[PDB]
């Protein structure tokens, strides 16, 4: 059939959020099994405290998937994270996921667990719909071809524990067979329900230190671990990076075991890594690395190296060299063959082979091991080079063995372009997408496949990723731009300035690229049986080359056209075209009413007939006049040639009508400027004269007229006769009623629709103050080139730039040579550079959330993140809040009912704190809460001793109203002082709080007390008590005085976001009034009632003698 | 070389027997595990060939007959 081979990567693994961090664990050493408390509290059931955990399961970027966010909650973590990798992988090896959309590409998924779906339909009465079409197995690879559009299949293999490898196998054979041009083959896996791992444990495949020792005696077992994988399958013919070739693959199961279906064969391992080799038609001596399955147990390990020992290691002198990833990462049970897949890749790119961690002394069952033959990678080795097998076994017994060739593409040699600048376009979901992309190829601006790569991926519509960027790379002067993107459509329109715009030495910048050198040598044949060749001008060095006239008209059409043909390269097709008279010309070539030798021959012989005819000098001069009052205010015999704009309306003449004009508006004082064309007055009387010949001329020249298109707008004749016959196709008629025709100009700039993305397609921008004016406002002028600049070829690439930033899509790669692929090995990964909008946090299920009242354990730990409760310190020891309490109840309400506190509105009634909880220097302390739903009663307990007790329940319709802040009693109209924060806190911590920086939100407090401000962070606890505070600081009572009764809370988190106002720094700050009279303390949403509290004893520890 | 693809969509039985941590037995995981519905089958019958456990919904049964 075809080729297959790896063509991008993709994947989170644990400790590491991307690829580049996995590889810089491998070689680092950094062990990636931790014993942390994620996933659940560590030693529960006995379970070993380590295991496999990635770094988090709550970013997805729902919006750029389209998933509403009702849906992205109850879809699987596992899902969530697979779309992003797999969106990762495709653009990693240069495909724009856009060009498979609607092929035959496939998705092979390994997964072997289910816990969120069974997490999620707990509930019968109150389960959602959608969470099975975010948690069944078979949308776990349909959810990818649906976002994708993939047309080929979509399967969800199990095959217990070997997933990953098998769908790699599947894909292989289908690109193989024909049936898919290309393949996303992922594999998932995460730890989420405790039960599951119990199991695992009882089997006795785990291990109690949670260390995969493979290859070693002390192996017992491997430690779960959590991987999401994919990889990008492609046939040769598609693909633009190659990691390595899949020689060949194959999948065979251990049959019938006398042990049992758990004990693992190593005859059926040696079988099918013959057959496989034998079948791509290989020799064992070329096999360098082995990357073994390598779980670590006493029986598994012998097994397995006997195997490749007798089916390797026959008769090949020099060592095989062993690995196994899951020394580092744990066992990922359904991806463990895609982190293998990942370790062999990565370290062929980098050509060191990964150490192996946990091997110390060999296992004595092995004799290769013992012997020389076989050899464990302990520290990091060249890659000399060869093939490299990898093989999977599940312990149901299904076994998967792939063998790859490494990618040897060496470096391209040093070639002319290579200094040349090139441009490099990015574009991403937020600014930091768009300047880690444009920062990563700064990095690496020599590298033309690089650079190629990601102009390839950065051409996804606006709409999705609304933020651009471009950053001209090897450009002295060079710096990333960053804009956000408007949305809809924009006009694409075309300019080409006149005469005016020339100068000594332009195109040679532009010279190098192969387009316009090819268009100018194309010209200069054009013209070359007359006598001159336009490239002779612009290589020359005369300042007088260009004042001839016909030398000007030749070179400025020829770099019109070969502007146009650069354009035309990249695919742009002008949506409207308007040119200055000599602009014409290019503006036939735009529309494909005029041939390139048309067009050429045709400047060539309106500058000879110009030259031929003798006529008395005539400057025409720019005159900031409006047309219509030069249309009096010019002399007789002088006439307005060009209208310009509104403000600035050309006008032409005899020398001397025309000095006299301008000697007059110096009297006047308006702005006359004389411009020079060695003393000719275009677009007037006296040009018609010349016509005859030139009539002629252009009637040999030019045969057979074509169609003006609609696109294309004349300005020498007015939009009343657009339809009449002397406007209806280009030829010699038009361009000679051009030449004598006025221009107008100002009349068709109307025409452009608004938001339109003009061009100034001319050697200088002269026209840029013209357009900037008399175009709509909102219009972006985007010059091409500039006069006299040193390097005009870095401005041409800065305007693309602009065109990208602007919205049209341009591929700044089809004006240099293309670039050979694949592309070479060492080509930096992609993958990593990719970043996503994270602001959002969905919901993972907890270990709670399975089968085995509420318990919470409050760890004042540095990292728990209860740690702000260190600040609570009453009388210098740590108390916990009385609003720490009732947040705890709210979320046992929020849980119980099946909302989120931000959705529950809460009223509290009669609540009484019974005792004060005091937070130990080192360690928890637990506290259950437990609801009465019925009788709408909780009431939360330490040890079995009661602590607060009252009645919790929703509040079925919130009134605004009630946060209405109370007229105070005391109008206080002067306020003429107010305490600031530090004497707030002072006054406090002189009657005996001594709060810290967390629980400080009081910005400012009245004199009296009754109003100030209260700082809004994350937390509803700090919020909460700094209203208690509130309320305490205007008592006249001495003594620290705490809480002990509460008649009546509500909180109405709507009223409360509506209530918050930014003041201007960045902090969000909430008003709050205490009405000692009515018993109310209302800031925010939140709503305090009937506050009580009692003389709490000095706790007389005395510290201080 | 023979080989099983059976489709499954449902682990209904994994979940009633992992429900208690302090009583469930091992084995409970070679019965009920999903990819077991072929890999059981393969040892049994003594079939040396592939066994793969698909989860297409409504389609699994078809698909490993086209498979």
């Amino acid at each position: 059939p075809e080729e297959v081979v790896i063509a991008g990567m993709s994947g989170k693994l644990p400790e590491s959020e991307n690829l580049q961090e996995f590889w810089d664990n491998l070689i680092g050493g950094v062990d990636m099994v931790t014993d942390d408390d994620r996933r659940w509290k560590a030693g529960l059931y006995g379970l070993p405290r380590r295991s496999g955990k990635l770094k988090d399961l709550s970013r997805f970027d729902a919006s750029f998937f389209g998933v509403h966010p009702k849906q992205a909650h109850t879809m699987d973590p596992q899902l969530r994270l697979l779309l992003e990798v797999t969106y990762e992988a495709i653009v990693d090896g240069g495909i724009n996921p856009d060009s498979l959309r609607g092929t035959h590409t496939g998705v092979w998924v390994g997964v072997s667990g289910s816990e969120t779906s069974e997490a999620l339909s707990r509930d019968p009465e109150t389960l959602v719909g959608y969470s099975m079409v975010g948690c069944q197995r078979a949308m776990m690879a349909n959810r990818l071809s649906f976002f994708f559009d993939f047309r080929g299949p979509s399967i969800a293999l199990d095959t217990a524990c070997s997933s990953s490898l098998m769908a790699l196998q599947n894909a292989y054979q289908a690109i193989h067979s024909g049936q898919c041009p290309a393949a996303i083959v992922g594999g998932i896996n995460v730890l989420l329900k405790p039960n599951t791992s119990v199991q695992f444990l009882r089997l006795g495949m785990l291990s109690p230190e949670g260390t995969c020792k493979a290859f070693d005696t002390a192996g017992n077992g491997y430690c779960r671990s959590e991987g999401v994988v994919a990889v990008l399958l492609t046939k040769k013919s598609l693909a633009r990076r190659v990691y390595a070739t899949i020689l060949n693959a194959g999948t065979n199961t251990d049959g019938f075991k006398e042990q049992g279906v758990t004990f693992p064969s190593g005859d059926i391992q040696e079988q099918l890594i013959r057959s496989l080799y034998q079948s791509a038609g290989v020799a064992p001596e070329s096999f360098e690395y082995i990357e073994a399955h390598g779980t670590g147990t006493k029986v598994g390990d012998p097994q397995e190296l006997n195997g490749i020992t007798r089916a390797l290691c026959a008769t090949r002198q020099e060592p095989l060299l062993i690995g196994s990833t899951k020394s580092n990462m744990g066992h990922p049970e359904p991806a463990s063959g895609l982190a293998a897949l990942a370790k062999v890749l990565l370290s062929l790119e980098h050509g060191l082979w990964a150490p192996n961690l946990h091997f110390h002394s060999p296992n004595p069952e092995i004799p290769a091991l013992l012997d020389g033959r076989l050899q464990v990678v302990d520290q990091p080795l060249p890659v000399r080079g060869g093939n490299v097998g990898i093989n999977s076994f599940g312990f149901g017994g299904s076994n998967v063995h792939i063998i790859l060739r490494p990618n040897t593409q060496p470096p391209p040699a040093p070639a002319p372009h290579a200094t040349l600048p090139r441009l490099l376009r990015a574009s991403g979901r937020t600014p930091e997408a768009v300047q880690k992309l444009l920062e990563q190829g700064l990095r690496h601006s020599q590298d033309l496949a690089f650079l190629s790569m990601l102009n390839d991926i950065a051409a996804v519509p606006a709409t999705a990723m609304p933020f651009r960027g471009y950053a001209v790379l090897g450009g002295e002067r060079g710096g990333p731009e960053v804009q956000q993107v408007p949305a809809g459509e924009r006009p694409l329109w075309f300019i080409c300035s006149g005469m005016g715009t020339q100068w000594r030495g332009m195109g040679l910048s532009l010279m190098r690229l192969d387009r316009f050198r090819d268009s100018i040598l194309r010209s200069d044949e054009a013209v070359k049986p007359f006598g001159l060749k336009v490239s002779q001008l612009l290589l020359s060095t005369d300042e007088s080359t260009f004042d001839d006239i016909v030398h000007s008209f030749v070179s400025l059409t020829a770099i019109q056209i070969g502007l146009i043909d650069l354009l035309s390269c990249m695919g742009l097709r002008p949506d409207g075209i308007v040119g200055h008279s000599l602009g014409e010309v290019a503006c036939g070539y735009a529309d494909g009413c005029l041939s390139q030798e048309e067009a050429v021959l045709a400047a060539y012989w309106r500058g000879q007939c110009i030259k031929e005819a003798h006529l008395p000098p005539g400057a025409m001069a720019a005159v900031g006049l409006s047309w219509e009052e030069c249309k009096q205010r010019c002399p007789p015999g002088v006439v307005p040639a060009c209208h310009n704009s509104k403000d600035t309306v050309t006008i032409s003449g005899p020398q001397a009508p025309v000095f006299e004009f301008v000697e007059q508006l110096r009297k006047e004082g308006v702005f006359a400027k004389e411009v020079r064309t060695g003393g000719m007055a275009f677009h007037s009387y006296f040009m018609e004269a010349i016509a005859p010949p030139l009539l002629q001329e252009l009637k040999k020249v030019i045969r057979e007229p074509k169609p003006r298109s609609a696109r294309w707008l004349s300005t020498s004749i007015p939009e009343a006769q657009w339809h009449s016959s002397l406007a209806r196709t280009s030829s010699a008629e038009y361009n000679v009623n051009n030449l004598v025709s006025p221009v107008l100009f100002q009349e068709a700039l109307w025409h452009v629709p608004e938001h339109a993305v003009v061009l100034e397609i001319a050697p200088h921008a002269l026209l840029q103050a013209v357009l900037k004016r008399g175009l709509k406002p909102s219009c972006t002028i985007i010059p091409l080139m500039k006069k006299d600049h040193r390097d005009n070829l870095e401005f041409f690439l800065a305007g693309i730039g602009r065109l990208h930033l602007s919205g049209i899509d341009a591929n700044p790669n089809a004006l240099f040579p293309p670039v050979e692929f694949p592309a070479p090995r060492g080509t930096p990964l992609i993958s990593p550079l990719i970043k996503w909008d994270h602001s959002l946090a969905w919901d993972v299920p907890a270990a709670e959330d399975f089968p085995n009242a509420a318990i919470y354990n409050i760890d004042t730990s540095s990292e728990s993140p209860d740690h702000y409760l260190v600040d609570h310190t009453l009388d210098g020891r740590v108390l916990f809040p009385a609003t720490g309490y009732l947040s705890i109840v709210w979320k046992t309400l929020a849980r119980a009912l099946g909302l989120g506190v931000e959705q529950l509105p809460v009223v509290f009634e009669d609540v009484v704190l019974h005792q004060a909880t005091i937070l130990p220097k080192t360690g928890t302390v637990s506290l259950e809460v437990r609801l009465l739903e019925a009788s709408r009663a909780f009431e939360v307990s330490e040890n079995g001793n009661l602590v607060v007790s009252g009645k919790v329940y929703q509040w079925d319709d919130p009134d605004p109203r009630l946060f209405d802040h109370p007229e105070s009693p005391t109008p206080n109209p002067t306020e003429p002082l107010f305490l600031a924060q530090a004497e707030v806190y002072k006054e406090l911590r002189l009657r005996g709080y001594d709060y810290g920086p967390h629980f400080q939100g009081i910005l400012e407090a009245s004199l009296e007390g009754d109003s100030g401000r209260l700082l809004w962070k994350d937390n509803w606890v700090s919020f909460m008590d700094t209203m208690l505070q509130m309320s305490i600081l205007g008592s006249a009572k001495h003594g620290l005085y705490l809480p002990t009764r509460v008649t009546a809370i509500h909180i109405d988190p709507a009223t409360h976001r509506q209530k918050l106002y930014t003041l201007q720094d960045k902090a969000q700050v909430a008003d709050v009034v205490v009405s000692r009279w009515l018993r109310v303390t209302v800031a925010g949403g939140v709503h305090i009632s009937g506050l009580h509290t009692e003389s709490a004893p000095r706790r007389q520890q005395e510290q201080q003698v």
